[PDB]
């Protein structure tokens, strides 16, 4: 990857997939200092030759497409989650995949219409969605109680990958976007650092989030 395993970085310690060697954006030590160490302190982040990998397109926080950007309909749901959140539940759409911001935005619009008009929800059920386009889309957000898993709605953030992943896996960009979303939520204090990661099937009776995606999330950090 773009950072080393020994904790070094910079133009003197090249990474396997990166020269100069970089730092894990989602790690506590995400700044490459003068002395070629990945560190966390202000000195590591604010020197003239220092690089803070928390920031940028590859930072901890992924670009979240807001409700107004993906074309959400008017909602007025204000049932708030107790923050920070103990656990993260992973979902799959069990539906269409999407590869562009337009098609994924349309897909989110469809899912919202299904939840509100077909099932009678106050809004789209999930807190966030993720498309194969590598983007994150805003559902009920960080602060509002979701409707994605009955046993755990009040204690969790629901992230739903858009697609069916029983025999497929999402694009690497989708996975990266979800992980970065989680990391971001942790950095903000929306999600506890000692959070627990669940698949939907772990907390309910479904095949969600599909076999292969469920297999992949075991390798993610903090899976229960
Ligand atoms: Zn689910």
């Amino acid at each position: 990857q773009r950072w080393r395993s020994d904790g070094r970085c910079g133009p003197n310690y090249p990474a396997p997939d990166a020269n100069p060697g970089e730092c894990n954006p989602h790690a506590v030590d995400h700044c490459c200092s003068e002395w070629g160490w990945c560190g966390r302190e202000t000195s590591h982040c604010t020197c003239s030759s220092c690089v803070d990998y928390s920031a940028g397109s590859s930072g901890t926080c992924p670009r979240i497409v807001s409700k107004s950007e993906w074309g959400s309909r008017a909602t007025n749901y204000n049932v708030f989650l107790s923050l920070p959140v103990p656990k993260v539940v992973i979902h799959h759409s069990a539906g269409a995949t999407c590869s562009t911001q337009s098609s994924c935005s349309l897909q989110v619009r469809n899912i919202q219409n299904y939840h509100m008009d077909g099932r009678g929800y106050s809004d789209i059920g999930y807190n966030f969605l993720v498309g194969n386009d590598g983007n994150v889309y805003e559902g009920r957000g960080w602060d509002r109680r979701g409707a994605h898993a009955l046993n755990v709605n009040t204690e969790s953030i629901g992230i739903c990958f858009m697609g069916d992943f029983t025999s497929q896996k999402p694009t690497a960009s989708a996975i990266a976007a979800a992980k970065s979303l989680i990391s971001c939520g942790v950095s903000l204090g929306k999600i506890r650092s000692g959070y627990s990661l669940y698949g939907h099937r772990d907390v309910g009776s479904t095949a969600c989030p599909g076999n292969l995606l469920y297999d992949d999330i075991k390798s993610w950090g903090r899976y229960v």
